[PDB]
């Protein structure tokens, strides 16, 4: 359905490097609709809950550390196959290996500072969305451009 | 001081036309820092409180009406003389009379649908900011690029 | 009713310098609608008819000469106060004196090679439009973004 | 030889979403030359003739339907291997599966509304060109930037 | 004559904020030709010689100080009325008072950190050029796009 | 330690087509730091020394010929894995086969006129760097954005 939603977040480096507008603009141009948007400073709780799947990973330390060292602009986009498309537009985990045209490919160089993050599946999305947004912080009335869908 | 803050809001038409990223990007490029950011649907209360100065104005009707017909992404930018600069970057009330290069000048044509709004004075700002954001929704730790100020 | 239409034309230098897309994109971004569009090579007739008002002027020679030395993409845009707005976005006759942000201001340096031309009044428009386009080469069903006007 | 030509067309959704300039600009930047350009509203004849190869596929219905629901800006570009290159710049049939950087990859989400179409072979080109343009609507004197070729 | 040349320099903050390409790109788009280009770290000598006219003003101190705190990419552009046009594209001394569309207007906020500097007269140019470049570091064979001039 | 440096050069066609700013801007946006930058006209010596590996190749003739037919802006960028990343951003030898988003993919069409060149290995880099720049023409104090690496 055209109501699939994904969770995306501009990490501290992204926000600090002034890439918030640029990134949002890409998804707006793609046709996806913004249903949730806000800036905050992740709490160590939220951080570990979010990256829960890596708690036993060597990098989990600095990750949670960094992810809370400054503001993060979290957002939710809605659209047909947005979860898979958003990832594609982001690139791969290593910015250096990301193709030109993708977000990481155009702006990053270090795996630790890769500008943005986003849900890797509809499952992970729903979870991460609920985890970061309160029900009333998300639109319900989503009306996209009529020139978008058939 | 370099801690001046202004209130800016992408009106429904702006948000609907997909200009959120583009607009934010301009202020980020200018050097101003994002201290507050969120999307919501203005309530008739907030609407009238915001445009309180025009309650006796002929257009006050449709204004408050429209301003709540859909999502609005409100935001707060901080920086040296941001209130006056932000207005300058916006243009004048009538998009048609706004110079190329300014936001309204580049995207609008109707006074009723002029993409964005912003505080016209430090006074109006403080008021509008407090009016739209809750104290904890705004950063306190604002560290701009060091290449920005002397 | 606000369907005012204007005639704009990317002169040979503009077309040759590959600025067609760029220029169209600006007016599209502004909100104006494209009702007529085509590329051709002006005939000495059309040329003199077009610049009829300068037939006794000392430059009329090279003008008509140049304006037909290569392709020209003529177009018609429709929208509220488009004639005046389009001129504003173009700049002034001398590119060097045109402000940054305007078309001539951003791309030209010589009065003889100023990238684009456009009707300077609703009168001149109607005349120039009819002069360059055949009635069936122009849309009649013009439906703009429902977010542009109120 | 650098005389190869291809047929490209901004479909109604593309035109309606205001992507005409943007798209033309990409091909101009690539180095290809514009030999034919015009806006029109496809007739059911032209439509079926164009998509003749799909008269049986379960989508031929809505396709021809849509392709004529509004203006389309058809165009012809000339240059070394333009047919294959143009397709590459477009992406694949499904916008969601198209890579960032390509036209569909950057602007579309639905297979039915994929912004643009273009000849898939020199054969299909010649046919589609002749089908859409009258001989005198195409330049013959094509002089590209000298810096493009060896 | 279209031989006029001006001296422009991206100051340390500009270079540090990664605006070198962006700035050069503007002048290239305008039609001016690059005759000299290089990156270096101004010496206190060069610095004071350059800003010789301000040796008394209360800011000459930090100015010379800053202008040598890091790399600077100096450059020379050639073209009809380039000195006046370049300044226009830069804006005014105070970035906050510079119009959107101009370099300072779009990227700076502090008079002390105004991204770029440029000769304010043909006189000042010749002097500053000779002062920063060695005769063989400047082209002599300057051939601009033929579409720029009449 | 990640100060890997690479040598890149905007060939005559690139410089002539006015793509210098655009190209530099991409690498600046990527996060790489500019350590060396200058414009010159390659001497037949430098040319053959540079393309030494192709002296017996059938194209070596016109190559060296062209590479010295006009100005070239040589530059050195420093950053984590810059040599491999820079190549990726450039595309493949044939512009037509280069993906959208890469430099050649977006601007070139002919293998002979492919806008830019860059070291294909750390080995080739060191060699080409030393070959094109004098030790004091390269920075030593390289301080990148503190947000780029962890
Ligand atoms: N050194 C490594 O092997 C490694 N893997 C991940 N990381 C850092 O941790 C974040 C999450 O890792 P993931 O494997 O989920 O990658 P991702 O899917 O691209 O990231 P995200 O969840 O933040 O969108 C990554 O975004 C990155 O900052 N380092
Ligand atoms: N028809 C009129 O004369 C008129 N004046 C204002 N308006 C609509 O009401 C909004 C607020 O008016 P203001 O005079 O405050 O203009 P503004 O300062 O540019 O707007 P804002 O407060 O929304 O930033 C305007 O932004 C516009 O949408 N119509
Ligand atoms: N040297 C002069 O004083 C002079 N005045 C005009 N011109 C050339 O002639 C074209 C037509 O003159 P106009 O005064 O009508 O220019 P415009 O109103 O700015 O633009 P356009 O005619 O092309 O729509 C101009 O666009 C320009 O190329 N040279
Ligand atoms: N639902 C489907 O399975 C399907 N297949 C095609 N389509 C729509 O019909 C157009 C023509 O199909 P093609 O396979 O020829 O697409 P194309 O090669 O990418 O583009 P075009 O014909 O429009 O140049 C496509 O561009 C697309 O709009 N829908
Ligand atoms: N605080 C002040 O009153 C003041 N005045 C000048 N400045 C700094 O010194 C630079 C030189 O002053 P100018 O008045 O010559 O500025 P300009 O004409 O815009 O630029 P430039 O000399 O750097 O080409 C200015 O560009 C600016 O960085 N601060
Ligand atoms: N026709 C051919 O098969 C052929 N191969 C190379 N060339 C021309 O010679 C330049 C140098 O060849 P390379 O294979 O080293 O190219 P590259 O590695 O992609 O780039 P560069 O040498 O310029 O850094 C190429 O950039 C290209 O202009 N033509
Ligand atoms: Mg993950
Ligand atoms: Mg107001
Ligand atoms: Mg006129
Ligand atoms: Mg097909
Ligand atoms: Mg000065
Ligand atoms: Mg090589």
């Amino acid at each position: 359905v055209n109501k699939e939603r994904t969770f995306l977040a501009v990490k501290p480096d992204g926000v600090a490097r002034g890439l918030v507008g640029e990134i949002i603009a890409r998804y707006e141009k793609k046709g996806f609709v913004l249903v949730g948007l806000k800036q905050l400073v992740p709490t160590k709780d939220l951080a570990e809950s979010h990256y829960a799947e890596h708690k036993e990973r060597p990098f989990f330390g600095g990750l949670v550390s960094f992810i809370t060292s400054g503001p993060v602009v979290a957002m939710v986009f809605e659209g047909k196959g947005v979860v898979a498309s958003a990832r594609l537009m982001i690139g791969v985990t290593n910015p250096l290996a990301s193709a030109p045209g993708s977000i990481r490919g155009d702006f990053g160089v270090d795996v630790g500072r890769n500008i943005i993050g986003g849900s890797d599946s509809v499952e992970s999305a729903n979870r991460e969305i609920a985890l970061w947004f309160k029900p009333e912080e998300l639109l319900t009335e989503v009306k996209p451009n009529p020139n978008l869908y058939e």
